[PDB]
């Protein structure tokens, strides 16, 4: 029978309180975080934005990160990702939310093959639907390194939008996880400042991805942030670069130093979407230097 | 033997801006690229099937304030030609309508009977287990570009084994054609000289390659198909290595050679 | 109190099973069909679209009509019309739904009159609404070839389109009839393909009217086709016209054969609204040949 | 998820006069071209599995009047080099034995964990169920050419579904790979120049194009494949089209250039 169509629906959301509590190994927190929000596509193909599920992950978990610095290993015993509407009723378009369980694996190319990952789940940019992603039993070590995704992340969530109008909302809606982590084991607790060299040593949190890429003047290795905030980059060279660090496509980038021999610089970035960094470039593939990222 | 369910994208309903409904039909054998992307891979190994259950979805991608509707029907018949008035469709039996900014569902009984997976050249009262139509009619100017997807969810029971088919569709000039029905080459005289033209029946990304005993008038050009991009060198003794992107199907490319049947030889394949 | 006004409404029809049995006298059939959609009207005057209340009528039934070759005479025991909105709330104007006892008298001139008639229903073009006609009690013969519609015609739906905006919905919604007919008597089955001359006489089911009229050139008679499909059209002029079959106003219109004496046309027509036909030119009034439409 | 059964063809010994083993392994991985010719295409759909049944026949070829000895057994480290000496050979858990003119069958018991279908870039360790040795030795001067056949017979549970990995592996002379890793590359400076060697780590038909943005000093040739047939001309932004028949792992096709890294692309296909 008649079935109507709002003008637009309206969801209230408050941020509800975690419950942490105590077990024999460990302790259990529940809670829920925003990942991102999503943002108009005005092509027939996909545009994908990932979050690697997996507690200290900067990325991803905001309040998770500094209660699972305390622990070693985790297990995602209940996780669930929903999402809010907050646009009217006359945007076209779809929304689709996947979690692919190889969290190294690039999102996929067409849209056909997006409909093959197995629960992937879609609707219309303004209407909320959830998506529960079955756990498992295995325990796994909370990121602290260079390590394979595939021994330590959980999964990666896949967000992909497309099909939109050109005169339709800027931005669609915003996914938003629902977990319930069994953090185990114990340790003195860890820093929260990602520290490495140019060699691919990384010792921290996930909040770089250096990436190099030949050119003309030189090889770019462009410093590439997962999550999006406040951030500060400590940088030393030890060879005299052709150019020092240069805002690439992030927003509101500040530099004080200088690039020569032994010089180090110290720039406080500053990031409004996920993928956003900076660059430098040098003569030298796998320059010998130091890096260090902190969210402040 | 081997059991299966899953669910595919069929095609993504455009709009009709036209009087006249389009139809748009998808042949149920598990072997058809037009309505199978990745079902097809599997059954290339086994010959034989069984639909132990099939339903149809379609989910909405306009607005809410786009007119016309989209209809949904299964013709248990692959052979017969789709409608040809609105009102033969409705009369199909189990047939599922409905604005396009809502979705539904269309459920289809499957019986207990095995049929030989496709080969391409044998009755499809014999081997298909039927067909879907898609209509979409009563669309104004101001409605979006696309309607809708359509999908499969299937769960089907591939039986026996054998040999796996050819997962390249290798060819030759107006002449025998090889492996999965992946495109089909039309001839028509013209000014220039006999044009030789491909259609893309699946959507996605493809890889034609192509080899002339004797120069060609011209090389590959992109007649309809969404992208398009030419590596070789049209010469006599030469190939030709292109990539043409497909968004609906019966996009595809052309050439000119001026003789009938050319001898060469093609080879089709969706990257 | 208040009451809201949807952005749309959705109406989900399903095919449904037409309830064939077997009574003493003949036969109960029960089901539906589809008529026409509306198209809309940017003029404030109705635009008319009827459809004769008859089984063997091919634009009325469909399916109905198969079954009523087999049988002599009908009896409407209970028909009710409905209709499907597929416009946004944002349409004006009306629909109107109205059924006229005469299926000879033509439908009216004004919109003051189409409201006189006997349960005239209307409402907006994006809401749907039933118009059920009470029946009676009177047998009356299928129609088999030129009769007077008053003695065989139960009646004729009528359906009215006006007040739109420039701006609207290209097409508004759709009717569908819903009978329920009560087949009487029983003889051979007949054919299914209008066959007669161009002095006025036909026999078989009414797919085909033509009307002369006159003209520079000659009489020009005009195929009119009632239904929507596909149609074939073989002609055979005695005489040698002024010229052979041409498209008037269908669309994807096709003829093998000449215009001469004693030659034979085939046309096969197609149509995409009812009314749609070809036409002819003569120069002898009521010229000497034949015809045979067929719905191929 | 999804349960798979089958017996495929590994690859067929060889006589080896010399009293040592000589060893030829086979990583077993469902996304294992070495191994696998037909469980590649559906593993390539999912991201897990496990090996609920495994077990390897040597199927005998040679006559009754062949020496030697031929033998089967199964590491559960996929990167251990193979054994040195017999001894450490016949220590291997469950390894068996016997004549070439023999059968034998190896059951090699399982276990209740799931691993990621491998990608070619993980720890082997982490991905690679185990790795099947096969040796021969001690056969006589005047035996037959080739031994019997090894066989895997298996029943893989297959879950996570996802998009399908593409069939056709396309490639770049700078060190590019993406596909179902059925060629490798390899360089050698010989006097000519620069020269690239292509083996091909499965073992069918096949069909390799390239294309070159400057002329090669020359196309491709037979290095040691079975059958090798080129189609097209050689030189500055052309394109060939090559299809040769493989009937050992490790057999490839030359082509020699005056650049370390020329500037092009190739399409490697199991046609």
């Amino acid at each position: 029978t008649r079935l109507s169509a709002p003008v637009a629906l309206a969801y209230r959301e408050v941020s509800t309180q975690p419950r942490v509590s105590t077990a024999r190994d460990g302790i259990t927190r529940s809670g829920s975080e925003l990942i991102t929000t999503l943002k108009k596509n005005t092509d027939t193909e996909p545009k994908y934005t990932t979050a690697v599920l997996n507690p200290s992950e900067p990325g991803t978990f905001n309040q998770l990160i500094k209660e699972a610095a305390q622990y070693e290993k985790y297990r995602f015993t209940s996780l669930r990702f929903r999402y809010s509407p907050m646009s009217p009723s006359t945007t076209g378009g779809k929304v689709a939310l996947a979690f692919d369980r190889d969290a190294a694996k690039p999102p996929p190319n067409d849209l056909a093959s997006l409909y093959n990952i197995e629960g992937c789940v879609s609707s219309v940019p303004w209407t909320g639907f959830i998506l529960t992603v079955p756990t498992d039993s295995t325990d796994r070590f909370v990121a602290d390194g260079i390590s394979d995704p595939k021994l330590v992340d959980f999964g990666k969530l896949i967000m992909a939008t497309y099909g939109q109008g050109a005169n339709d909302a800027a931005q669609l809606g915003e996914v938003r996880v629902e977990y319930t982590v069994q953090l185990k084991n114990r340790t003195g607790s860890t820093s929260d400042a990602q520290i490495g060299d140019f060699a691919g040593v990384k010792d921290g949190p996930r909040l770089v991805s250096w990436s190099k890429t030949k050119g003309t003047a030189g090889w770019e290795h462009d410093c590439h942030f997962l999550g999006t905030g406040n951030f500060s980059l400590t940088l030393f060279y030890e060879k005299a670069p052709v150019s020092g660090l240069e805002n690439a496509d992030a927003s509101d980038f500040s530099v004080l130093g200088e690039a020569a021999a032994g010089s180090v610089q110290w720039a406080g970035v500053k990031v409004a979407e996920r993928g956003q960094g900076v660059k430098m470039v040098t003569t030298e593939e796998q320059p010998k230097g130091k890096w260090q990222a902190l969210r402040i």
